[PDB]
């Protein structure tokens, strides 16, 4: 399983978001969609909300050509887990995407950027095609936290082919940073692409997932409890 941290397509730029969806996601996606920009989303199952409660956002996101990938179920320190626990951690997210969207993800990003040989082996055994890291950090979860103005200014110097880490769970990222930096990056000639496209893999969204079955309808199984 390859590890990726930088784009390869010239002029490309990957805005990525961890820990979502969240109560600001419809706003974020509206902002991206209005600019024809595509985001990359590494979602949790049960961390800042139960993924099943975000089904409507996930569906809009999925059908609008944004990249959705796994961030584990419980946002675990993956280096402290056994093969079996990590497989369960991935499986539970797969199951939620199968029920809501009809598909399994083919990519993932480890929480805290922590991974080891056992993680890569589980990814390989479970059919994943890549582990996606990053090469620039917005800082939006640093503590103390940079101001929006400071984060926006850092984005003015991120070079082409950046894979940028952001977090959907920070209100100022959705409401201040991303509305300001989309024009900065697009106006200077960068193409705001998903991670798979920016890596020269496919730009067709269907290639980022495994079709499993038709999406389900909400029933009593759509729960993190
Ligand atoms: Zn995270």
């Amino acid at each position: 399983v390859p590890v990726y941290d930088t784009c390869t397509v010239p002029g490309s730029f990957a805005l990525t978001f961890d820990d979502g969806p969240y109560g600001f996601s419809t706003r974020l996606d509206s902002t991206l969609n209005a600019a024809n920009a595509k985001g990359s989303f590494f979602i949790n199952g049960q961390n800042w909300g139960c993924i099943y409660d975000y089904a409507d956002v996930l569906l809009e996101r999925f059908n609008n050509g944004h990249f959705i990938a796994s961030h584990t179920w419980s946002h675990v320190h993956m280096n402290q887990g056994t093969y079996e626990q990590l497989s369960h951690q991935l499986e539970l997210v797969e199951q939620a995407m199968i029920r809501i969207l009809g598909v399994k993800p083919l990519y993932m990003r480890p929480p805290y950027g922590e991974y080891n040989d056992v993680v890569l082996q589980v990814l390989r055994d479970r059919g994943y095609k890549g582990l996606i890291m990053w090469n620039q950090d917005s800082g939006d979860t640093f503590t103390p936290t940079p101001s929006s103005a400071q984060i926006i200014d850092s984005y003015r110097s991120f070079p082409e082919k950046t894979i940028s880490l952001n977090h959907e769970i920070k209100d100022f990222t959705v409401d201040q940073v991303i509305p300001a930096v989309i024009p900065i990056l697009q106006q200077k000639g960068f193409s705001l692409q998903t991670v798979p496209e920016c890596l020269g893999l496919s730009s067709d969204p269907a290639d980022w997932y495994v079709r499993v079955q038709e999406p389900g309808t909400r029933d009593d199984s759509w729960t993190c409890e």
